[PDB]
């Protein structure tokens, strides 16, 4: 059984993300989202599979996901973001299952990652703890 | 715009249920998941998507999604049960946009729903208000 | 260090009581309030402190405050209704400590209490787990 | 009727501050506090009460007491930071209504405000809706 506690830190006060969806990829006898002490707690069955967080800022029309799991046991994440309406987190999560763009990111086993959207904000995830059953992660907004 | 307002009902304090999934389906400009005031909120862009919650008593090894949608401009909903753990919300959801017996589910446009798993406890979905864009709905757990 | 992981079964659909208020008493080292796995979890630094949730159904005009502690090293707990808009958790909390009805109910370090408000609606205290510095309660909502 | 509504942003992945009481002053019929599309919403029943955010970083022994208000139809707010163990927000709340330098920090009716913890870490409270009766804060930790 794998776990990735997540700190959201979001740190610009120009806009305002929020979350809007959790979801679990299916394989490795699936996964499980919580809230514990003020972070998200993905828990995964096994290694092979992952959960996506997707947060949208309403004032400035800015949305990302950002994808954790664990791939051949070691852990993993991305970030995609301009988002269309389209692209749910149901719908990026399961892309890395299949779309060759995606599953490249899921293979490179990050600890971690920084993307900018079109208006130039930064989103990064870096993992504090990169190994073991308990991995550890933070989500920063920029 | 639609929103659907749902309030949680656990009614036996035998087992415990707990959040662990949230989807949305990409279908009419998709949608997003908000707690307000206690409630799980969808909001889906127009008439032809829909959002699952999926809720897991470890305690009792049980589970459930509960899926609310809008289908031709009217409200429906759904319950899956006796989950597999490769059955996660992401998958559940999406199930109603191909699969013949979830489709007919949708297509079914119900203002209320129930459905028992194997180890005899009743789950229900019941919109109290069932007309105009701000749905509201309790999910009832026996 | 003293736990209290709290289970909220909210059982009739008729009203809906919303969490409004959580507070901490400032004896035995404080405490705090987290949320965990679904779970309101108190913490508290030693014996001798407590901490309140209040509830609030606007639909039908109730509320109560329920209170947890430890006294004397044995886990109490109490409830009170029909509340005036003045007897906010930090107010109820604070009785607990100088009030002699509330002083009593402290004393009387009970592993279960049930009361029912001016319109007939039962809640209740259910302590599962009684003993030891994690200490396990359902609150249950008629 | 008044609401505040207050948006978090933690601005550095140095520590992690995690939210651990609200509470509700008596006067002007009490309030509530209520979580709504991620952020913490304080509804009062009138001008001249106020409610209090506590959080903790555990990681780094830091805290602080956040009080948002009306007082003579103006809003107001306040930090306390350096917090002994026994000055919960239950405390902190009570003595902007008795504490001389407490009274007077309310008294100010200040769209902004901050203050440094002795580990030189600075909080702020920025409205950026100052006026009308739905209230917008960015609490700031810096
Ligand atoms: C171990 C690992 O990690 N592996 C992986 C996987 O996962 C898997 O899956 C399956 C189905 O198919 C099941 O679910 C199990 O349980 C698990 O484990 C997958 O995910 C993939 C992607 O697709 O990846 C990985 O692997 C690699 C290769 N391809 C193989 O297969 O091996
Ligand atoms: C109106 C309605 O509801 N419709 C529906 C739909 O939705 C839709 O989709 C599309 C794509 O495909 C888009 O997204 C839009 O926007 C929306 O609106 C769908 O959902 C379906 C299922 O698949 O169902 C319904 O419809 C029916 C038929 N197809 C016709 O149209 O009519
Ligand atoms: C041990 C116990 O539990 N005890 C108690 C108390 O607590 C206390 O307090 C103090 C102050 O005063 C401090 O904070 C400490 O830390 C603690 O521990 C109290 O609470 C009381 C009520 O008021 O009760 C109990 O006790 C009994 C008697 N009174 C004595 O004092 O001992
Ligand atoms: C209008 C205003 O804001 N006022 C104020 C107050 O509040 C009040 O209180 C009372 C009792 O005491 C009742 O609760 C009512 O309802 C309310 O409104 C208070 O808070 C104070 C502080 O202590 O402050 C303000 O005021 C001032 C003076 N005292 C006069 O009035 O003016």
């Amino acid at each position: 059984t794998y776990t990735i506690s997540i700190r959201v830190y979001q740190t610009t006060p120009k806009g305002f993300f929020r979350p809007v969806e959790r979801t679990n990829w299916k394989y490795a006898n699936g996964g499980t989202w919580d809230e514990v002490r003020g972070e998200y707690v993905l828990t995964m069955g096994g290694s092979g599979t992952s959960g996506s967080l997707r947060f949208v800022s309403s004032d400035t029309d800015e949305s990302f996901v950002a994808t954790f799991g664990v791939h051949n046991y070691k852990r993993w994440c991305d970030i995609v973001t301009n988002l269309t309406n389209e692209q749910t987190a149901l719908v990026i999560n399961q892309e890395y299952y299949g779309v060759p763009i995606r599953d490249q990111a899921r293979e490179n086993q990050l600890t971690s990652y920084n993307v900018a959207n079109a208006k130039g904000r930064r989103f990064a995830i870096e993992y504090t703890v990169t190994e073991g059953d308990n991995l550890k992660a933070n989500l920063i907004i920029g």
